[PDB]
């Protein structure tokens, strides 16, 4: 009763090679499941994290290189445009010959970079307003500095778009870095040195004189301004409640409540909104509804922005854009980022040009590249198998509801209604393959020059920003996919109450119609469970069946949810990560993902037990003396065989909403009585604590 097919041998070999059978499963299941992978692998110089999951993404890039690198006579225009974009990206000799010239030509259109400009005040100061400077970077280039103004889905009215106002992102990974001491010192030093190195290159190319102490002074001031901005931003812990974050107001109300004084000029919110909205010919009045996500930040900004000049502000705003463009210029510019990249990621070199380029074209032409990907790598017939697995997991979730003692009957019924209403999206939208003309029309406005990579990326920025802004007066497209197909991930959209499983994730170790079902349920079954559970986590549960931010919970049901979920906050908050210098995980910021992981594991294992009931035991895998209940957990854990560079661990512990792979494995299995029974774990062994956190 042993499976001896080619497919079973490959599954068995992989499972055998990754594990360390000398480790006791109940002492450390991560080391038992992944110890062999850990002993055999070294993190590549270009990777900040490496493991089975990242390897899948590296392998998908290989497919993208194969389908983009060679022209074919049959190629439709949309495909021709993707391949021409790819060719401009990989031509490093044309890029190197242009030096920094494409940036120099762009600099006047953003009101220049004072430090790299002679007589800046004379040249731009006359026509400089914060309203115009912030809006220019936003509307034309998608660069959001000081004030993040965007068009997006209305949380309380999923069918429409609204303008949002939020705090902007920082140059460094999180606000924590701006402390600039201990584990953050190297990154702060590399960041300012990076500003200076770029200012020095620009000044050298423009043939301007260079005073080293003045470069140091000016860029240290950019850092002091940004440290004040960072300290004014709300921590992620204070942005986890979508009810508290949502503050709908009119432009009139914003002008009263959140006034600002910049360079001795009173900030006009109406002027700023119109400076952006005019780009796609939309006029705005004080009657326009605006969602303010950061009212506290706008309040703290008022005393900060009065202390700095037009010069100091433009030095930061322009740097925040330049930072991102330096990698698209000649080797000299690319080199200037080396220490900064090493401090944030630990990587000693940049990823292969073709990989960055395949990823860049995938990101900007997700439908054209998605089409090329699915034709080369995806079954399509497998879409139906995943459709069934989704139905089995959705059913289990609905069944689990009645077995929840902490939720009342009314909240159980409403949760069932939302669970029933979840729309699924599997593999790819059929249209990208079957409707060549719709695909050609999507990229109509794009015209790439094969020798002008920088101009192509600039065109992409304007196109992306114009497309998002013109959505304001439009209804949200129901058919629209929230992700391209050539993606190794899955998603949940709270606004559409939809789960998305791109072709990229529908492959081993997650899914194969040719691998054991114990592996399918432990892999993609668990991923399906994770995405459904996102509709019911600390964020998703605040959204209804139609995707609206509305409370469908009774006070006692909500209170009991918070109590059950507080266990996971403490459980994961107590994990200490050696690679991150002994720092604790943020149990609050990782809560949504930990609820989803714990919820998903339960639903997939129960759906797999239901499968064994209906179809009986599966044939055993050779060379593995484990049953299929054990193989389910083994596959589940092997998704996360991998490790992190310590620089990247410091980064991700602050920026990632997911717990690191090892803790997702340890954490979920510690809470699983089902795991402990499969591996016969003694009570209070590391993998089997007495207290187990449960929510779904
Ligand atoms: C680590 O786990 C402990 C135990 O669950 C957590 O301790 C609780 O902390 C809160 C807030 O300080 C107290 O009100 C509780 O009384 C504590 N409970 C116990 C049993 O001591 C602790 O918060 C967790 N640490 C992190 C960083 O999450
Ligand atoms: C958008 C994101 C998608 C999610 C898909 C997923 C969900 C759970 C598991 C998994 C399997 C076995 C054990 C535990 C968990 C694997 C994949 N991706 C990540 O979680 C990491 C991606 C990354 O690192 O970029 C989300 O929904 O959070
Ligand atoms: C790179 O661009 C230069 C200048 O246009 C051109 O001479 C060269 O052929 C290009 N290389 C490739 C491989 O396309
Ligand atoms: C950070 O912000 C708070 C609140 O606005 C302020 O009181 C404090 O002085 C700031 N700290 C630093 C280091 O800038
Ligand atoms: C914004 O204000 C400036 C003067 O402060 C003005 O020249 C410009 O036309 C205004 N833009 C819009 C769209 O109102
Ligand atoms: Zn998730």
């Amino acid at each position: 009763g042993i499976c001896k097919s080619s497919d079973c041998i490959k599954s068995a070999a992989r499972l055998i090679q990754n594990m360390d059978a000398t480790t006791e499963p109940c002492t450390d299941f991560f080391k038992y499941a992944c110890g062999g992978w850990l002993k055999r692998n070294v993190i590549p110089e270009t990777s900040s994290r490496y493991g089975n999951f990242d390897i899948l993404r590296d392998e998908l890039e290989v497919v993208l290189k194969d389908v983009l690198q060679e022209p074919k006579t049959e190629d439709i225009v949309a495909v021709q445009k993707a391949k021409a974009l790819y060719r401009s990206c990989i031509n490093e000799s044309a890029i190197d010959s242009r030096g920094g010239e494409p940036l120099l030509k762009l600099l006047p259109d953003i009101y220049g970079w004072p430090v790299a400009t002679e007589n800046w005040e004379q040249k731009y100061g006359a026509s400089w307003t914060a309203e115009k400077a912030i809006a220019q970077l936003n509307s034309k280039y998608g660069k959001k500095v000081l004030i993040n103004l965007f068009v997006g889905t209305d949380d309380k009215n999923s069918v429409n778009h609204v303008i949002h106002i939020d705090q902007p992102r920082l140059g460094l990974p999180s606000r924590d870095y701006y402390e600039c001491t201990g584990i953050y010192k190297e990154a702060c030093t590399a960041y300012v040195d990076f500003m200076i190195s770029v200012a020095r290159l620009i000044r050298q190319e423009e043939r301007l004189p260079i005073d080293e102490n003045q470069l140091a002074l000016e860029m240290n001031k950019v850092m002091e301004l940004e440290k004040e901005i960072a300290n004014a931003t709300a921590k992620p812990e204070d942005r986890n409640d979508p009810m508290l974050l949502y503050n709908k107001m009119t432009l009139a109300q914003i002008q009263n409540n959140f006034s600002l004084e910049i360079n001795g000029k009173p900030f006009s919110w109406l002027n700023f909104t119109n400076e952006i909205m005019s780009t796609v010919n939309i006029s705005i009045t004080n009657e326009e509804d605006v969602v303010v996500y950061a009212p506290e930040y706008l309040t703290k900004l008022k005393p900060i922005l009065t202390k700095y000049s037009a010069r100091d502000l433009q030095n930061l705003m322009s740097w925040r854009f330049i930072m991102d463009l330096v990698s698209s210029l000649s080797r000299t510019y690319k080199e200037s980022r080396n220490a900064f990249r090493k401090a944030l990621y630990g990587t000693t070199s940049e990823t292969a040009t073709w990989r960055r380029c395949a990823n860049y074209v995938n990101g900007n032409m997700e439908n054209a590249v998605g089409r090329l990907y699915v034709e080369a790598a995806f079954a399509g017939e497998s879409k139906h198998v995943v459709e069934d697995l989704i139905a089995q997991i959705r059913e289990v979730f609905i069944q689990t509801l009645d077995d929840l003692t902490w939720m009342d009957a009314e909240t159980k019924k409403r949760a069932e209604e939302k669970a029933l209403a979840i729309k699924e999206r599997i593999g790819y939208p059929d249209d990208i393959v079957s409707n060549d003309n719709k695909l050609n029309n999507e990229y109509l406005e794009l015209n790439y020059k094969e020798d002008e990579y920088f101009e192509n990326i600039i065109q992409n920025l304007k196109f992306s920003q114009s497309k998002q802004l013109k959505k304001l007066r439009e209804k949200v497209d129901k058919d629209e996919w929230i992700s391209g197909a050539a993606v190794v991930n899955a998603f949940y959209s709270s606004g559409r109450n939809q789960i998305v499983f791109p072709a990229g994730i529908l492959q081993p170790p997650f899914f194969s119609a040719q691998q054991s079902n114990s592996l399918n349920y432990g892999g993609i079954g668990m991923v399906i469970g994770h995405e459904i559970t996102h509709g019911f986590d600390d964020n998703g549960r605040n959204f209804n069946k139609d995707g609206d931010l509305v409370d469908w919970w009774t006070q006692q049901s909500a209170s009991n949810f918070k109590e059950q979920s507080q266990c996971m906050v403490y459980q994961y908050g107590n994990f200490s990560w050696d690679l991150a210098g002994g720092q604790h995980l943020n149990g609050i910021n990782t809560l949504g993902e930990n609820i989803a992981d714990n919820g998903g594991l339960g639903q997939a294992y129960r759906a797999y037990q239901n499968y064994i009931k209906k179809n009986g035991e599966e044939k055993l895998l050779p060379g593995l003396d484990l049953n299929h209940k054990q193989l389910f957990f083994l596959n589940f854990a092997q998704v996360w065989c991998g490790t992190y560079r310590p620089e990247y661990a410091v980064n991700s512990i602050k920026t990632d909403v997911h717990s690191p792979g090892n803790f997702r494995i340890i954490g979920t299995l510690q809470n699983s009585a089902e795991f402990s029974e499969a591996f016969h774990c003694r009570k209070n062994s590391y993998m089997n604590p007495e207290k187990k956190c449960r929510v779904w």
